[PDB]
């Protein structure tokens, strides 16, 4: 699996479970095609989110529904959504992990690329 | 000024100068329309980005062109853009500061709401 | 002032008010001497934390009492304290802003250094 | 394995390998006893840093040598060290992961605590 996520909750010190997300692929005319959806497990991960065949070189957008997460936690969040947008070059079996650390009024995101 | 930004560079320990951004407003039909552009000064700020009259209650998107910033620093960035999306004045009019801390493969966003 | 702090609360989206801190200087023998204490105002800052006379080149430690901040906010925090340790004026005199973004189980710190 | 670390490099998008760190345990007299030292592997982790037997309830300090990490990357860093200080098993045994995201002038640190 070439695309992994890891979401953490900075208030509770746990992974962020049951966060919905959407993966979209940029098209030649600059629009977006949705190619996958998923919900994190209790470890803040989505196993087998997409296949290598579904992940050619191109720009991708991962939309995390953080507002619903915080609302369900009982906190009022600032952000309507958290989007991560990046150009992927998966040649050579290159894999991407998107890490996201959530607080109600902040988030940190980073990427680990191997 | 009801909407302020503050962008810092975590590689250099300075504000991030000359970062381009675009402000869009969510439309009634669920789309977006661009209402302002700007470029940070050497303190990482944009004075008079929009007026209070341009900033009524509703959802806004600020698109920060972090890829161009890092390219112009001679670094290779991960993200195509950094987007911050939020509902403004949902319980009354306030002032918003969007803070953004940039590294080539990571960013931290937070908001200070008056 | 040559050493400024800015503390923000990532749960509430406000500055972190009434955070206590201590500034110390590393001694020739490897110990620490306290040179200042302070408590942030409602903007998350401490005006006139130290003077230039108190800030010769060397290693300094700023200890932020984040555990008491969260305990008073009514949250249960992870860290006992948050410490920022840096060599000041290594290549000549500079001014320093230490920014700190607090959550109960996380913090981010960065520095803005200018000539 | 009750204490794990995970260090990432925010400039390169890789784990931070070969980071030296020290683990100290606070003593009743308010001092610190060093109980372990380690170096991260190429995944930014240290396997078998300490045993459950070495990790009773109490306050611990993990000192990460971030300055040497950046100095060897050829970068110029701000912080002299990054220290993480926390009270362990305050309400019963848990497992602790200390995560650290490094940039030359910033770091973010969070904890994941199991049950
Ligand atoms: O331990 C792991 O392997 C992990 F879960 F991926 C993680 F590194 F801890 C992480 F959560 F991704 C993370 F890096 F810590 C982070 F994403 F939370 C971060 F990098 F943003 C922060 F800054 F918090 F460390
Ligand atoms: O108040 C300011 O003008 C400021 F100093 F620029 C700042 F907003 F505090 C900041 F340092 F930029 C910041 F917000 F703290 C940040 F962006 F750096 C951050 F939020 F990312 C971090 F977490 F580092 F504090």
């Amino acid at each position: 699996c070439p695309l992994m996520v890891k979401i953490l909750d900075a208030v509770k010190g746990t992974p962020a479970g049951s966060v919905a997300l959407k993966v979209s692929q940029k098209t030649a005319d600059g629009g977006w095609t949705q190619i996958a959806t998923g919900v994190t497990d209790a470890t803040g991960e989505i196993h087998n989110l997409i296949t290598e065949q579904q992940f050619p070189a191109g720009v991708y957008r991962v939309e995390f529904d953080t507002k619903a997460y915080w609302t369900n936690q009982g906190s009022t969040p600032f952000h309507e959504v958290a989007e991560v947008v990046f150009d992927a070059h998966p040649e050579g079996h290159r894999h991407y992990t998107l890490a996201l650390l959530l607080s109600p009024f902040s988030y940190t995101t980073t990427a680990v690329v191997s």
